[PDB]
């Protein structure tokens, strides 16, 4: 019943937002470049449209990466479609170079798998449990992947708690979801009070910084030792090589990139035998 996501002895590269720093974020553009350049998935998040269409989109809002204005729950997934998701990305230059470009929609997450039924999905779950859109975010999320057989390619997470905990119950543990912030604190408490006797029953992947107000978390005994809690360590905004072999090499297991390019040259240091 437990889904084999991770498979091989190779970490996964997942691309920002499908790689937000090289192509406009969440676009085609965006997934196609990540990968040709060799990534093992999408990082991505989802927002419920007034169809009760989940789309592939971060902020409440189009205002900031679309030519509309508004929230997505407010507009239809056809209104949406005419927008361009591209309108405000710039180059270094200052110029927009792919605003009325194709390939500049937004995405549904039902087109996503369809699409790329190669790529991994590490998917966050963005509307909060209050709001309406929230309630039933969830079900069409395991509704999704359902209908794509997707159930071992995706991993499902989420910044509040209770989205994790309301897409659990639906999904019967049969698609890999991401630890909460409050059940690895729970996990260190019952290790101090149980000692090194204790593990999680289910592994669930803990996706972190590299640094939080100064404390380096990348030290090899907390990964170790979230291994040793059957805790999967990941980390995002892992942007340079050196830092993905050193990754790698102490255990962790996923790793979320803005710079999709890193990844092709990580893969050619590896053995094509670990994948
Ligand atoms: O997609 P992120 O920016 O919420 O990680």
């Amino acid at each position: 019943t437990i889904p084999a996501f991770f498979k091989g002895n190779a970490p996964y590269i997942f691309a920002h937002r499908g790689g937000m720093a090289l192509r406009p974020e969440q676009t085609q553009l965006a997934f196609d470049y990540a990968k040709q350049l060799g990534v093992d998935g999408f990082e991505t998040d989802v927002r419920l449209t007034k169809d009760q269409q989940l789309i592939v989109f971060h902020d409440a809002t189009v205002d900031r990466t679309t030519n509309g204005s508004g929230k997505v729950s407010a507009h239809t997934l056809a209104e949406l479609k005419k927008l361009d998701a591209a309108y405000h990305f710039k180059d270094i230059n200052g110029l927009t170079p792919y605003r009325g470009h194709a390939h500049t929609a937004i995405l549904t997450f039902d087109e996503l798998l369809k699409q790329y039924p190669d790529m991994y999905i590490n998917v966050d779950l963005k509307d909060a449990p209050e709001s309406y859109e929230g309630s039933i975010a969830p079900q069409i999320m395991f509704d999704t992947i359902a209908e794509n057989q997707a159930f071992d390619r995706v991993l499902v997470t989420s910044f509040y708690k209770e989205q994790i905990v309301r897409f659990n119950k639906i999904a019967q543990g049969s698609v890999a979801i991401g630890a909460s912030q409050q059940e690895v604190t729970e996990a260190f408490l019952k290790y101090h009070l149980l000692g090194g006797r204790y593990y999680q029953p289910l592994a669930q992947t803990f996706q972190m910084p590299t640094h939080f107000k100064g404390i380096d978390l990348t030290s090899s005994r907390f990964i170790k030792w979230l291994n040793d809690m059957n805790i999967i360590p990941g980390y995002y905004g892992v942007n340079s090589i050196n830092l993905m072999n050193d990754l790698y090499q102490k255990g962790a297991h996923t790793i979320v990139t803005d710079r999709p390019d890193l990844a092709q040259q990580f893969k050619q240091t590896i053995p094509n035998k670990l994948e």
